[PDB]
């Protein structure tokens, strides 16, 4: 086990055939951060393959499970282990780790490397 080339994959399982605007926006948040980003994520769609929202909600844990109605997206997955939703997403954001929160590596010099200041979950 050793290399030399750039790996960690981020998965996302959205529901491209949605209808709540909300979720269409909430994935395009996820997707769009992740394009403007520049990061290496893949679009998993759920709302056709059912294998990748079955799979994803045999995958999300218990603790993210909602109350009923399996896991509403968007769904970040690294890989095909689960990270979190926009809510986990968005959080990761604020605190300025998100990249932690997807697994993935911060640039040095940026806020995520830098990491100072008083009060901080």
């Amino acid at each position: 086990g050793s290399s030399g080339s750039s790996g960690m994959v981020i998965r996302v399982y959205i529901a491209s055939s949605s209808g709540s605007t909300a979720i269409k926006k909430k994935q395009q948040d996820v997707l769009g951060f992740l394009e403007a980003n520049k990061i290496g994520f893949e679009e998993k769609d759920i709302a056709a393959n059912e294998e990748n929202r079955k799979w994803m909600r045999e995958n999300v844990p218990e603790n993210s499970r909602p109350a009923t109605g399996y896991p509403l997206p968007p769904q970040i997955f690294n890989e095909s282990q689960y990270r979190g939703d926009y809510d986990a997403f968005f959080e990761a954001r604020e605190n300025n780790a998100v990249y932690a929160f997807l697994g993935l590596t911060a640039p040095p010099g940026s806020k995520e490397a830098e990491v100072s200041g008083p009060s901080s979950g």
